[PDB]
């Protein structure tokens, strides 16, 4: 009955309607979601309907970058925003450079729910 993994996924990779998609947006959402202590080197947010993200789990199964076999790639593209830390210091303030895009996403699923985003793809 524990769904903290799915909720942890949303908390770290989901933002239905971003208020922007620039550096200002990244520096704001990163702090709001708790990814600023220490500064997370890179993180990607997915925008759109939450039901569309869950639907990826019932699509084409593919191998994860780490070796695991429970990854799935989206059929269609999603609007995403990737925030890459500027410099290298893990100590805040954390400055971010944003890159917005429209592409397919690969997520690891568990019992039909996305639990991890295969980040390696947005580096």
């Amino acid at each position: 009955q524990d769904n903290s993994r799915y909720t942890h996924f949303l908390t770290q990779h989901y933002d239905a309607k971003p208020q922007g998609r620039d550096d200002r947006y990244c520096e704001s959402i990163m702090r709001r979601r708790g990814l600023t202590s220490p500064c997370k080197d890179i993180n990607t947010f997915i925008h759109g309907n939450k039901r569309s993200i869950k639907a990826i789990c019932s699509q084409k199964n593919v191998a994860c970058k780490n070796g695991q076999t429970n990854c799935y790639i989206s059929k269609s593209s999603f609007q995403v925003t990737t925030c890459k830390l500027h410099g290298g210091s893990p100590w805040p303030p954390c400055q971010y450079r944003a890159t917005a895009g429209f592409r397919n996403v690969v997520v690891a699923c568990e019992n039909g729910l996305p639990v991890h985003l295969d980040q390696s793809i947005f580096r």
